[PDB]
């Protein structure tokens, strides 16, 4: 998704809880960071 959050990733599964802690939903890791799907 388009929020961009400032935790480090190599795989999408590793960011489904930084964006869920955050308030959103979806996480997917691009570019070795996090993005989210606000709610
Ligand atoms: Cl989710």
């Amino acid at each position: 998704g388009s929020v961009r959050i400032p935790v480090s990733c190599r795989h999408s599964g590793q960011c489904l809880r930084p964006c869920r802690d955050a308030g959103m939903r979806f996480g997917r890791c691009m570019n070795g960071r996090c993005d989210c799907t606000p709610r």
